[PDB]
């Protein structure tokens, strides 16, 4: 019945089934994007249409398509041939991705750097990266990968301890043509084995931590009903996966008495880019975009019960294409559970006599993917008191290269002769507002410091201003945390108790955004992380900060793009893109496996209820 | 036999004993602090010596005397008197708090402002405040408090939700006058009351949470010995408590290898300031200096299981005197804990086949005082990775006054005609540092964003850099989260094996700092709370960030005087004290009780380890 469940295995194929009969799904073809699209506006009022909009690759070299089809009715909605040297290249397939080294192995300009290092061709695993957009005029309307070389000792040992710095191969994955090997010199590999399991690196384990046991003898509190629909502790929303974007919510609301109260229509993180810093040829158009140009969905784990997800925990095991158009399970790939909290409120009254404590919960939806070296992990947290917040988690094996004779500006040391560029890890969450329903505006808050002076005699006084954000030109906005500066969400025709429109405020981090110079390729191409807030009106077509096809395209599209339409955004339905990341300057605690650093942000309720919404939970 | 072993009930009752010995504790005497003195520099050489400082106040108004007892020898080390006018007055005395509602009560002027507005003096509840120091040259050298009126319609009512604005008084509660009495007109009582546990105000119980159950079956992984000294997955500490600070860390070392390696020598908060920001006179005096005027620890809860700490814990019950050196027992003040927390590191890698996922833990100490309205927990977390963080969480019952009709810039509504004027809560962390021994460092790191040009062509490069801070002339500074600023403490002759100094990194939240005018008095008196980050030499008598006796101190007392000696600090013995906090525009939500907010600060290894240190961590 709910137009937001998971999308089927079997509609999956008959998605296959209706390109097929189309015409559309040869054997050359593959697919390199496939998912459900939302519900239109207002469509509620009429019956089922489950869209799938597709994105289809031609192996000889063809051009591809962007094809929406009713898996519903059957039908090809729209099939249009894209020019890709103009508006991007589709995302890299898993397919693409061994090519690179397997043509390079017989690739003689290669196996002349390598007989130089005195390295066996057999022993080097080669990262195969997206290429991006820099002065290669060639690679215009080509899609391309650019590979950098690893040595791997024997079959369990960590490449990434053994870089191979001085050394780069572009590679044209549709014709499997080596284009160009650039070497610049020999640097020494690294010889210290990273291998995080090994007794000798590890030592004795340690036989101190005794068990926490995390049960629930009565099972959880929250109900899983249509497969997706999550009910907890008043709040209400549908969990999707999309191969892109990876877990996606939909319909958050909350149940306040009688009414069920929309707050988000859609969340999701839209895009991240992982741009590094160190101006080495060798990796300066280094700039992973993992959300569009990889699709962080299609990598996610396997999660296992115990050691990724601990208690009571409830499994959706959501259903992706694979290249051909077949269905395929990641099993166990999202966990849901809910985790203490602490203290919710406390109170003990003198005067009254009355001592009250009440503890806190948390509803936490995840899962977590692997792209090459690292591993993301994607958390959403509901909290009791109408809290919502999300939570990024960067693990996995920093990226390595050489460390230079006499050090860097660009790169720390991690063990001898091992270096680290610096990079950042930038997230965009799209959140699609819908407080009390779509009538929603925006106002940046910051903090009013006062002068002494007539009227504030003592010098203590402080307020705040709001400035409502009115048109989209006025719509892209930067942290400022000295002042306190958030954003509130509200709807100007929806009033508590108190006559004041209802709303929630978001409380960004405040960590820096893009470092890149304004005029690199990188800045055009992640503009969405140049500015940590923009808010739109919302568009169909309107879906990531970077466009469709971020692959190999440059600016042009995205955020910039949607911004210069210049919408009215007072009191209308609107979308939140906030950008928040990680600057990462690697520390020798990263190697050789990174501990957990996290990044997140959260949005509170601000006069959305009448009072607060937990007096009705029970002492423990 | 430990130095840091916390007080005895005996040891406190030898203070009174040796006190009173010596004639200094006669009727009129009491104690307005009281707590054991922690071993000087060096001198774990020597046979210990058990020092307590006391501060005893005289309620004939006689002058009061700073004194130094040892109870090991059972001697009065010195005993000092002190001028109040002059260097501020004792900490306010739990019985002179008493003395405010009873006095006013049989005031004429006090008795005609209540009857103008109907309210029956018996039901009139009167929050005794501190007075700090503003125009009133008569005040100085006395001991005031001044008082604000809640009207409570029952025993168990809530009085909070009936605050009696336009209406203070002043009081002198060592002569037991009322000073003054200042009515600036009548505004209505709030009559909605604000009674959470009132069914009629909650609504029916929510049946739907179901139990969420953390045993550990074979017990905490961590030791306790010698009573209060914590053994923890490497982590070494004494956990300490004192009747002014609450919780006080020392001796934070991690044993690495065959090596204990000290990393703080003593952590504290040292002091917490809630300044209000209304300017009406009726409130423009009102700063709680909680630590300093208060004596947070003095209020500490005792803690229920089950209810305020869950799992498997661990309690301190710490002693302290009352006022007339009876040592009173906090039952169950301090909890201590381990806690899951998630995924410590994960990385599932193509290349060598291997899949590894471990579990994070922390260590937690904490307590939870209550001041009046507010209550607050302080918590200290040691992580498996070397992490140390803090975390304060705010909650209770927000401050009251009238929300004036035509509304304010600096009070919000919380229900009908109930206002609560803006202020913020903002702690000060003093951090004795011990980075590999007492040789330490303070650096200001921030990151360089670089300009695309040669060197730099693709315009993707950035850096950071880092500021030695060499005197403290220098070492008074401020937060940028644009710019991703951070502050490294480092031993600059202990090296990793990387060639580089060991060293800890500060990451603060960036939260606003103090707001009031920097002319005004609480900007004078809490100075430290108008800058994030200041470096001081170690000194014995340096001890809190707003001195010793901070109750109606004109201002400048502490780290402002401190830092004026200029000493150096580059390569020395020196304390890191940080600021932080929240800055709180109250919303509906935090009616009538408030759900739990949060700040703090961690601080993460850097190059401190040779490698992650937590690679000896086995499967789950
Ligand atoms: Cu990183
Ligand atoms: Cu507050
Ligand atoms: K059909
Ligand atoms: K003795
Ligand atoms: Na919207
Ligand atoms: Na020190």
């Amino acid at each position: 019945a709910s137009p937001f469940r998971l999308a089927s295995a079997g509609e999956i194929s008959e998605v296959q089934g209706i390109l097929r009969t189309a015409g559309l799904l040869g054997p050359e073809k593959r697919i390199a994007y496939l998912g459900v699209l939302d519900p239109a506006r207002g469509a509620g009022s009429e019956a089922e249409d489950r869209r799938f909009r597709v994105f289809i690759h031609d192996v000889s070299g063809a051009r591809p398509q962007e094809v929406t089809v009713s898996v519903t009715n059957g039908t090809v909605i729209s099939a249009v041939e894209l020019d890709t040297a103009a508006t991007g290249e589709l995302p890299v397939l898993e397919e693409e991705f061994e090519v690179v080294e397997q043509l390079l192995a017989t690739d003689e300009r290669w196996l002349k750097a390598l007989a130089a290092r005195n390295l066996d061709v057999s022993k080097v695993r080669v990262a195969p990266l997206s290429a991006g957009v820099f002065e290669y005029a060639e690679e215009r309307g080509r899609r391309i990968l650019r590979g950098l070389a690893f040595v791997q000792d024997f079959p369990e040992d960590s490449a990434w301890a053994h870089p191979v710095d001085g050394l780069v191969a572009y590679v044209d994955v549709v014709s499997k043509e080596v284009t160009r090997v650039i070497d610049t010199g020999v640097f020494p590999v690294p010889a210290e084995h990273g291998n995080y399991t090994d007794p000798e690196l590890t030592g004795p384990l340690r036989t101190t931590q005794k068990p926490i046991s995390i049960t629930q003898p009565e099972g959880p509190s929250f109900t899983v009903t249509g497969g997706n629909h999550i009910e907890w502790e008043k709040w209400s929303l549908d969990v999707g996966f999309d191969v892109r974007e990876g877990v996606v919510l939909h319909n958050i609301a909350f149940r306040d008495g009688d009414r069920l109260r929309p707050i988000i229509n859609r969340a999701s993180i839209a895009e991240m880019v992982v741009p590094y810093g160190d101006p080495s040829p060798i990796r300066s158009w280094q700039n992973y975009f993992d959300t569009g140009e990889y699709l962080v969905g299609q990598y996610a784990n396997s999660l296992e019960l115990g050691c990724d997800c601990l208690g009571d925990i409830t499994y959706l095991s959501p259903v992706i294409s694979d290249a051909f158009g077949n269905p395929r399970e990641i099993r166990n790939g999202i966990c849901m559970h809910e985790e203490d909290w602490g203290i919710l409120a406390k109170h003990s009254d003198l005067w009254s006599g009355i001592n009250y404590t009440r503890r806190n919960r948390r509803m936490v939806i995840s899962f977590f993917t692997t792209i090459g070296n690292y591993d993301y992990g994607f958390y959403w947290y509901l909290y009791l008191d109408g809290t919502i917040e999300f939570e990024a988690k960067a693990t996995g094996v920093v990226f390595t290269s050489a460390f230079p004779e006499g050090g860097s500006d660009n790169i720390s040391q991690l063990a001898p002769g091992l270096g680290a560029p610096f990079h950042q890890h930038i997230f965009s969450a799209r959140l699609d507002m819908a407080i009390d329903g779509f009538t929603n505006r925006v106002e940046e808050e910051d903090v009013v410091r006062q002068t002494m002076g007539p009227g504030n005699e003592r010098g203590n006084a402080f307020s705040r201003k709001r400035t409502v954000l009115t048109r989209e030109s006025e719509a892209v906005r930067e942290a400022d945390a000295r002042t306190g500066r958030t954003w509130i969400i509200s709807n100007p025709e929806s009033k508590n108790r108190l006559n004041e429109p209802v709303g929630y405020k978001l409380h960004a981090h405040n960590q820096p955004t893009l470092l890149a110079d304004p005029g690199s390729s990188i800045a055009r191409r992640a503009a969405f992380a140049t500015k940590d807030l923009w808010v739109t009106r919302y568009a169909d077509d309107e879906r990531y900060p970077t466009g469709d096809f971020v692959n190999q395209h440059s600016g042009g599209a995205g955020l910039p793009s949607y911004i210069a339409q210049d919408r009215d955004i007072d009191g209308q339905d609107i979308v939140v893109w906030h950008t928040f990341g990680l600057t990462h300057f690697p520390r020798v605690e990263d190697w050789p496996i990174m501990p957990v650093d996290t990044v997140g942000f959260k949005l509170r309720p601000e006069g959305f209820f009448d009072r607060s919404p937990v007096l009705d939970v029970p002492a423990n």
